[PDB]
C-alpha cells in the first residue's frame, strides 16, 4: 500500500459526510446505501466513525459532477477518470468527485457506485495507489465476477492501520 506524502491524516476519529447532489442514474437509497457501505468497509477496520450532515460544511463532501465542475481537475466524459477524490484535510481536501458521464450503477452492468465509492474514500483516508492487484487500492478499476463476497485485502487493512490503528 501507499499513503501520501508527509502522511496527510485526519487528526480525529469521528468524521462527518455530506451527499451534496444526486445522479439521475439511480435510485437515491442505492446512492445512500453505496456511500454507506464504502465507508463501512474503513469504519470496519480501524477506529474511524462517520456520520451524515445534510446542511453544513461536513468533512467528507460526496459530488457528481461533469467536466468542468468547480477545481481544476475537470472530468472527461464517458470511460477513463471515474472519480477522483483528494487526501484529508480542510476545505476540498477530503471531498471526492464522481464523473456523471459514467453509468453508476447498484450492480456491474455499468460503473459500479460502491466499489468506486470505497476506492476513493481511501483516498479521502490519506491511502493513495497500491502496487498490489488484489488491493481495493490498486488503480484500475475492475468489473469482476461477483461484488458479493467483497473483501478488502490484507494490503488495504495494512495501509489503513498503519495511519489510524486497528478497531479498539
Ligand atoms: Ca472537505
Ligand atoms: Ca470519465
Ligand atoms: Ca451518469
Ligand atoms: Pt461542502
Ligand atoms: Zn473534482
Ligand atoms: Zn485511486
Amino acid at each position: 500500500f501507499r499513503t501520501f506524502p508527509g502522511i496527510p491524516k485526519w487528526r480525529k476519529t469521528h468524521l462527518t459526510y455530506r451527499i451534496v447532489n444526486y445522479t439521475p442514474d439511480l435510485p437515491k437509497d442505492a446512492v445512500d446505501s453505496a456511500v454507506e457501505k464504502a465507508l463501512k468497509v474503513w469504519e470496519e477496520v480501524t477506529p474511524l466513525t462517520f456520520s451524515r450532515l445534510y446542511e453544513g460544511e461536513a468533512d467528507i463532501m460526496i459530488s457528481f459532477a461533469v467536466r468542468e465542475h468547480g477545481d481544476f481537475y475537470p472530468f472527461d466524459g464517458p470511460g477513463n477518470v471515474l472519480a477522483h477524490a483528494y487526501a484529508p484535510g480542510p476545505g476540498i481536501n477530503g471531498d471526492a468527485h464522481f464523473d456523471d458521464d459514467e453509468q453508476w450503477t447498484k450492480d456491474t452492468t455499468g460503473t459500479n457506485l460502491f466499489l468506486v465509492a470505497a476506492h476513493e474514500i481511501g483516498h479521502s483516508l490519506g491511502l493513495f495507489h497500491s502496487a498490489n492487484t488484489e488491493a481495493l487500492m490498486y488503480p484500475l478499476y475492475h468489473s469482476l465476477t461477483d461484488l458479493t463476497r467483497f473483501r478488502l485485502s490484507q494490503d488495504d487493512i495494512n495501509g489503513i492501520q498503519s495511519l489510524y490503528g486497528p478497531p479498539p
